[PDB]
């Protein structure tokens, strides 16, 4: 009947509460980061301010999905005979997958803007990145419909998804290393750190996807929710702070005075 | 008893969850686009900033309807004997229909503004477009009261609704192709893309309306909710981003400096 | 036991759903109009910006009442043996009446500001209008406590309430027609349209009040909630848009540049 | 058992609904006033803008307490055998008392600012006022723990609380009448009105506190909720509007141009 | 079974209501402080405005955790046979612990900024403080898993957590006393008060942690929730107001005119 292994298990109070703690914190980090991005946007020059606005998109969108998951978790289970047990609703991770259709494009576009791509190059790269990402996400969603039924199918759609991932990482990595030299304000160093952050954070997702294949039980479910939390904070919030920092440094270097003031 | 076919079926966990995934994503994309429109409104010249404000209306209004539907979906059904089954509330789509009474005017007016219509021509066109749209929507709403009872009646009110649609598309298509030449900043190309986007996205709605007539079952329900989601994101959020992009390009061409800065 | 006739009936799914559709739309139109008023406030000169701020009050206040009513409607009734039937809470319209104590003053004050009244005249007129309005509202609230018990009493308190209405309409109509000539920017025409808008929209409320006296049944309840919806959108949102448009035209005429820019 | 007499009674539908009407209105007046304070803050000179900010604090804080109480009221009681009766939660007023620990300081500080106190005098007066207020509130809270058990104790802690009140009113009244002459823009008249508003509104609270001692029944409960509503609107929102009006008048008198514009 | 002693007891209506009063007040003080920080941020010079933005982070994040706890409290317990008793969900404090992973870094960084640290010194100190804090928090979280089972283990993980605390207090206290002399605008006095505020408020947390070890009963639970409330208001809101006041005084001293105006 069920699609996700979250819905197959009972949880101890400690497991159940840990997962609620993680989901609850995630919601407020995302909404808190939103206010911060709005306040510091005034120090970014207009030619880069879209990059900061794109972080605001991702914060609200991801914040509200987390908020839904956190409510669903407490609604789907009840404490009964010394364990939390499913009750009349089911819990799923598919909320995240569908949401990536909107947020992964935003994360990718904000990188292209601070790399200073422009015009045809900007629009071409953007298109290919967005199709590769939709490719990755849709095939991943279908795959994770088999996580209780058919691990074979999980792995096969996994592999296809991973093909798109690799193409997308290749485009990104190329544009970064080609454009690093033209970065302003000493941000060549910073953008390299961003590339590593992305390689680490983004790879947590396919690991979470494979948990059913290597840790099918309530401890795996705990692991998977922890991986998703770290990956959401790393890939969206911390990445966003680094993109905004790069935007401010380059704004100042280009002579925008609010940015120069913000830096002293 | 029931008015909509959503309320006639039981759903597998996978069908039921897919629909909740779609509804939930829609809510956050609309509220996220809101913040983006507020942040970039400062780069539009005042003569066009109403167009960007009208997008904020549409985002809030549509976002709150989606949020209602998404709550109603989880409230109307419960998982019971390995299927989701209705329980003591009913689910309906009429929330959307009534909401179009407000949002379709806003979408249409924001097009007229960036076409640079003014004065009598602006007010005349706006009036005729709004009456054509209210005509289309009211007749559609009555029609979809027959979707479980009387397909004949569904089709008849459909046909009347479609009459209004065609009138409305005719006015729009005329004003676009007449005014394309006077567009500034090379936006003659972009406005043409907008016209095709509208033709595709707006046409998804009458197709969703006909599903009871050609796929009366839970798979049709899934298809209809998918059609509404794509159509909402295409017709409101992506259309909104294209209107704002055109407004910025024309602002810069007219000599508004914040816009010129935003473009480099 | 019951005070309002809403609580006396069962509703078909179509009646019950139509009412929920109307309530839900009303909440979002009010909160959507709020964002619009904030964005265009920058085009109004400071001497008139209070008028636009007063619309923001009314939008938030009325939006939150509607939101309460919409939640109460779905909480008071459950679908049971093919009809919606009352369950353990009661539904009432008195939420609206008490909220008018705050909002009717705001609507009246925003008219006096754009009529360009000032000083003693402003403060005197404001006082008399606010007491007339409180007079109207309190007597109306008491009256509608008799809508199930005693139509006689309904009608008597009605008549007293209507006395205050007439006085209030008289003051307004006088100040409008006396001050229409001194309006700037060609807004003498516009303010006349506003006066008619008020005569139509405001009169829907006493009609809704009399429904128990001439249509005591679930169809009357449908009619009354539709009257309240149209009256709220007409009397608060569309009236708000007209007052703001008059404020912009007069600002421009007085030489405020943001207003001049906003109008080309 | 119970601490508050709210929890001792059953309520008629009319009594129960009237109280829900009052609580619901209070929430939206406070949130609506918030937007207005943010919009008109731009017309206050920076030297006084803290006063307007402090009203925003009080609006959010009091608005969210009201919102809690309004939800608890509908959650604590159910309609059963033609009356509302308590069910599995309890209703209490202590939410308000604890919230005054934050808001009474804010109300008092915003008065000191527009009286133009500065430096040592400002900080000394603020300290003594805050300790007097915490004294009043804590002793009041303890007192109202005896409203069902021991009226004797109610009255004794009342008397102590009233001692602090008197000290606090004395300090305020002194600083007002000593500083009235130095007020700018003709605000000596206005500040006197503020002092009377405070004397009336603030005194409603001790009267609501004594209702258990002189009207122990559901009609007393209705009276007490009405007194708290009037007192909240008078002491926070209307007082807020008067402090802001005085700040604008003195700003303009000091030569702040946005204020001069706002006044014509 | 249970992880936290909250879940072991029954509560009198007075105990249970006092705790709900504390949690409810906490939520609104944090959201109200948010609006205040946004409004006064315009008086801080851009070189210090990050400090004020960091308070906005902490207010949103902490406000939403409080809001969660406050809802859980009323959801976990029901009034039954004259006491509140647990029902089918469990209450825990771990929500706070996980949230500190985000907020303690923000509180620490906002101090470093107004101490005027810059560059290498800023980034080095920030890193060490954040690792010390994560050290303290993670060990604390594990420790408080033993509060019902094994006080021994509670104390052992306590001791390790306290080690990290001491290191972190040492770094802070050093940087304050080393940098106090270079503070502008007479803020050397103020920063010292901040250091004492932190020593008092921060120490309440380890005391709350030890309550299971010295007051295992419902009165201890009341004490612990009171300690957390005072500690949150002191350590986040009042600390926030002090850091912003120091930012404004130093801005004015550095010649920022908005700040000079804000101070007269
Ligand atoms: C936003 C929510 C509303 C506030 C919540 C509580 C209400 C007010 C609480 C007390 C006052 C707040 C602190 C003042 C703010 C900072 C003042 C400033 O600008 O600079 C500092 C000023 C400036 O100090 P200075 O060194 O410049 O010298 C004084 C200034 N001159 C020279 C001009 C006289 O110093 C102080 O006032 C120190 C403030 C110490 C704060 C101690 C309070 C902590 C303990 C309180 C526990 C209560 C918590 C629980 C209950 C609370 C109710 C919610
Ligand atoms: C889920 C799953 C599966 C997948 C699982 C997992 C964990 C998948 C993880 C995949 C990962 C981590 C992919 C990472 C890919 C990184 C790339 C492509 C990096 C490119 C980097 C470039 C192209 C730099 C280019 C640099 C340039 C051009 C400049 C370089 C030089 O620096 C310079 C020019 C400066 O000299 C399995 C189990 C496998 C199958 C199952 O069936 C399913
Ligand atoms: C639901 C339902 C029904 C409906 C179902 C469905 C799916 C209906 C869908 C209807 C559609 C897709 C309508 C789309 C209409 C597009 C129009 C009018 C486009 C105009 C475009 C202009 C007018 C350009 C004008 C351009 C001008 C004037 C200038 C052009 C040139 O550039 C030049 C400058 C040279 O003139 C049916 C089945 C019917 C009945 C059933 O029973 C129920
Ligand atoms: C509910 C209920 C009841 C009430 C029900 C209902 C539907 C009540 C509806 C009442 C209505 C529609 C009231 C409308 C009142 C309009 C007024 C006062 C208009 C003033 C207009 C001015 C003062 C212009 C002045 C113009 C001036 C001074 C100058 C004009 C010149 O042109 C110039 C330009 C030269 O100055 C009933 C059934 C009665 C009893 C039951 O028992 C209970
Ligand atoms: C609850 C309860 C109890 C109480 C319940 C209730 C309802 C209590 C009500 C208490 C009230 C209303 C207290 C009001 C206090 C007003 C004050 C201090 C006013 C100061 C005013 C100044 C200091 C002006 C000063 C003006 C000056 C210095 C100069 C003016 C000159 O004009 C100028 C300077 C201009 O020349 C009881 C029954 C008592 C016990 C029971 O057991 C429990
Ligand atoms: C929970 C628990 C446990 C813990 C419980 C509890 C309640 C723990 C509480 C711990 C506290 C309050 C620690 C406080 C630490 C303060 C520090 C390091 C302060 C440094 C201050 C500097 C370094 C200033 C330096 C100033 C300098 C260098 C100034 C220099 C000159 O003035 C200059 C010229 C530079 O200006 C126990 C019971 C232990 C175990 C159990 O088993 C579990
Ligand atoms: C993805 C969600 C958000 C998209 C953003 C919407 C734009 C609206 C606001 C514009 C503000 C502005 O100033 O626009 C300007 C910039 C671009 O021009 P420039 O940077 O000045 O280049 C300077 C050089 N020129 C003048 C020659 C151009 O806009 C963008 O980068 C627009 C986004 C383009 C990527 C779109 C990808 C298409 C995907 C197709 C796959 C299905
Ligand atoms: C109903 C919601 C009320 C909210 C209004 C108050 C907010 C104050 C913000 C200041 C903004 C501003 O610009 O203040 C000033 C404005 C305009 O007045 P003015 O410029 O002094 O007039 C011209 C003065 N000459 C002639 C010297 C140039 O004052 C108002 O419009 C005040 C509204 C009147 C209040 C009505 C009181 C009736 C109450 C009776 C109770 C039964
Ligand atoms: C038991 C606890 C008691 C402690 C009470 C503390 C009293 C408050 C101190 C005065 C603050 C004030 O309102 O204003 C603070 C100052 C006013 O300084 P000033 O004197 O005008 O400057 C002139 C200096 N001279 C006299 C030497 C010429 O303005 C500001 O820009 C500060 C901006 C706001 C900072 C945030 C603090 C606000 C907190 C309020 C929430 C309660
Ligand atoms: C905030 C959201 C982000 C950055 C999301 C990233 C998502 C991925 C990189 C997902 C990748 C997947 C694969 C490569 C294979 C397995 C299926 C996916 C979709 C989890
Ligand atoms: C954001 C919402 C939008 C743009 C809605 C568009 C809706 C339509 C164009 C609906 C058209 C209909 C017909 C042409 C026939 C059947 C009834 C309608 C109302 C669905
Ligand atoms: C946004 C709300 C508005 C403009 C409300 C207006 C309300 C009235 C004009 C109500 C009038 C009534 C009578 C004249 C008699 C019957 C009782 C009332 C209160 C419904
Ligand atoms: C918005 C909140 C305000 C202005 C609250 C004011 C509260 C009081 C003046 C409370 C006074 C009391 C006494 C003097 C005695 C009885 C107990 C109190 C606390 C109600
Ligand atoms: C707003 C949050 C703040 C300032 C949190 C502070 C937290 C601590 C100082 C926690 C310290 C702990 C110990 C020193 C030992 C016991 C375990 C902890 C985590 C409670
Ligand atoms: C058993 C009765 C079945 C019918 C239910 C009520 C009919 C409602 C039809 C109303 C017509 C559509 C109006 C839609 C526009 C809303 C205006 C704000
Ligand atoms: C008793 C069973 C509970 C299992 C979970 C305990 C995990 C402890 C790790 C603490 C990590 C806290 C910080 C979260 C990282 C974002
Ligand atoms: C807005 C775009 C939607 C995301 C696309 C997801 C792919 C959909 C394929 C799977 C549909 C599930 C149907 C039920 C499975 C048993
Ligand atoms: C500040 C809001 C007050 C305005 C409300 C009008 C007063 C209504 C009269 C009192 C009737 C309520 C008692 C219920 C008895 C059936
Ligand atoms: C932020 C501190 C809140 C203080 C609120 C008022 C003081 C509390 C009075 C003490 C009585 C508690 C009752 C305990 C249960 C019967
Ligand atoms: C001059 C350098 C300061 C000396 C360091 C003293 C640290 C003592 C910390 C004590 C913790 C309890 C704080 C009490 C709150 C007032
Ligand atoms: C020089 C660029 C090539 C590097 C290839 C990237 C592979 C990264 C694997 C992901 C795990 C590492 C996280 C730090
Ligand atoms: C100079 C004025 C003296 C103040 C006297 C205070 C008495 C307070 C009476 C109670 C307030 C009544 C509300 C209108
Ligand atoms: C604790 C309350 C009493 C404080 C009064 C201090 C002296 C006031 C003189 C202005
Ligand atoms: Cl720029
Ligand atoms: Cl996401
Ligand atoms: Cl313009
Ligand atoms: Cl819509
Ligand atoms: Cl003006
Ligand atoms: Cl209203
Ligand atoms: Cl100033
Ligand atoms: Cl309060
Ligand atoms: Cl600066």
């Amino acid at each position: 009947g069920m699609k996700n292994i979250e819905s197959l298990f009972d949880y101890s109070a400690g497991q159940f509460e840990f997962i609620d703690h993680l989901l609850t914190m995630g919601v407020g980090v995302h909404f808190a980061a939103l206010i911060f991005f709005l306040v510091v946007s005034q120090f970014v020059a207009p030619k880069y301010r879209i990059a900061t606005a794109l972080s605001c998109i991702v914060m609200v969108s991801a914040g509200l999905i987390l908020n839904s998951q956190a409510v669903m978790w407490t609604d789907a289970y009840a404490y009964v005979d010394g364990s939390y047990q499913l009750q009349d609703l089911t819990f799923s991770n598919g909320y995240r997958y569908v949401n990536w259709m909107a947020t992964i494009p935003c994360l990718l576009l904000q990188l292209l803007i601070v790399l200073n791509l422009k015009g045809k190059e900007l629009f071409s790269t953007a298109t290919w990145l967005i199709l590769a990402a939709w490719g990755m996400i849709i095939t991943g969603y279908v795959g994770q419909l088999y996580e209780v039924d058919d691990i074979a199918q999980l792995m096969i759609w996994g592999a296809v998804s991973t093909a798109f991932f690799v193409v997308m990482n290749w485009i990104v990595g190329t544009k970064i290393f080609k454009n690093r030299a033209t970065m302003l304000g000493g941000t060549d160093s910073t953008i390299t750190k961003v590339f590593w952050l992305m390689m680490f954070a983004w790879t947590l997702y396919p690991i979470a996807y494979l948990v059913p294949a290597f840790m099918n039980n309530a401890d795996g479910v705990v692991l998977r929710q922890l991986l998703f939390t770290i990956a959401d904070i790393s890939s969206k919030v911390i990445y966003g702070l680094m993109i905004t920092y790069i935007a401010i440094q380059q704004s100042a270097a280009a002579g925008y005075v609010p940015a120069q003031q913000a830096l002293g």
